[PDB]
């Protein structure tokens, strides 16, 4: 059983490219297929979807989720942002705060959308926090262990990551999660973001399966 | 730079148990096998300009016995102008060994050919915690500022972290994942995965690997 699923969704760009249109065209049926994605996981009892923008701004990505938040609410899902957005515009830092507070408490997909996000900008704020309580005198560095770290990167309270998908054809991580991907299945397919289907995302969920 | 474009290649070695079965023979046979193709990998590296050959000994199908295995290398090693580093939690080993280590270490520090980082008892979790650690210790002693704490200054107390940065990380034996080997030093590698299995991974392999790497980038 698959339980958490994390994707790198890169190649709205290629894709805006090869249909002779603009970048912002790439966009729009990359927005689809997060939308398809989001379905075919609540429709498929994946306990936890992590999707992270990319292509081989993120406030804007941040906004079109907005009008989203409604809908997401209705079907049970909880949302969450991870990544630095404390320099955002404190208006769509109140939005966001907004919405996870909303969804907090909703009990079926959740939905972690990645923005500003790095895995070493992740492990760092937690290693942050860690420091603060060892200058407190809180907190015994040898004490510090695995378990511990665990406890202050994010999503933690979630299922363990089961499986990594990245279309676009790039065969890399790109500071996507690091610490949370130990143990994870990776999966690579050269379809590009906007063509992910429900078909690839079977597959992927196969490979995962199959070992 | 080489043609290639690898300045530190990693590699998670697995396949050694499968391949022995495969065979009808006992897992030992696989490990000898194994032990064949770390030579021929660590020669086809010293001879293609790599800098630095960072190797995983896992299995699919102790790590103890895996190091006192290497120290009958050490030699060898050193006639090949190979510097030898071990990269992991070693300090729960043999009191014995833990002195072997230190010296082949010291032996080979001085060669210029090579880096050859062995990992045992090695995890990608435990190197970030063992980074974060001597980072609480700067900060209980007052030298450090929580605040001063960056990515930058996380990436200078983890392994390797003196060498150039991971260009591409090989996993041989079909399985595709990581299993807690490099992870914050793996952030931007090109990740390569193939089902041959370690003891059958050749010359011809490894070059394959490396042009793939060139032609992706
Ligand atoms: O990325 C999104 N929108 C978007 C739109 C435009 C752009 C854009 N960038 C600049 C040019 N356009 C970017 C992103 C997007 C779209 C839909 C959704 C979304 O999931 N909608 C949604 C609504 C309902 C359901 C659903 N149905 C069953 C259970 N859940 C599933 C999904 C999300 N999302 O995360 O939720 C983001
Ligand atoms: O893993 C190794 N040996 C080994 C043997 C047995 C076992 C074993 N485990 C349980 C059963 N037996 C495990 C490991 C091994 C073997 C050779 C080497 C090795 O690289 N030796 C070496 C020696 C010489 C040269 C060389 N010299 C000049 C041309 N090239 C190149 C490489 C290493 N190593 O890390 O360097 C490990």
């Amino acid at each position: 059983g698959c339980r958490h699923v994390a994707i790198i969704m890169d190649g709205n760009g290629r894709w805006a490219k090869k249909q002779g249109k603009i970048r912002a065209f790439g966009h729009k049926a990359g927005a689809k297929s997060v939308r398809r994605a989001v379905s075919f996981a609540a429709n498929n009892g994946i306990e936890a979807l992590t999707l992270y923008a990319f292509s081989s701004l993120m406030e804007l990505f941040v906004w079109a989720l907005d009008s989203e938040v409604k809908s997401l609410h209705r079907h049970n899902v909880r949302l969450r942002i991870i990544g630095d957005t404390s320099r955002f515009n404190s208006r769509l830092q109140e939005r966001i705060r907004k919405s996870e507070a909303l969804t907090a408490g909703n009990t079926g997909l959740t939905l972690n959308i990645a923005a500003n996000y790095g895995g070493r900008w992740d492990i760092v704020q937690g290693v942050r926090q860690l420091a603060e309580k060892v200058q407190q005198g809180n907190l015994q560095p040898d004490q510090i262990d695995e378990e511990m770290l665990n406890q202050h990167v994010c999503m933690h309270e979630l299922a363990p990551v089961d499986l990594v998908i990245r279309t676009g054809g790039e065969h890399r991580i790109s500071n996507f999660l690091l610490w949370q991907i130990a143990y994870a299945e990776l999966y690579f397919t050269d379809v590009l973001w906007p063509d992910f289907d429900e078909q690839d995302f079977e597959g992927a969920l196969n490979a995962f399966a199959n070992r």
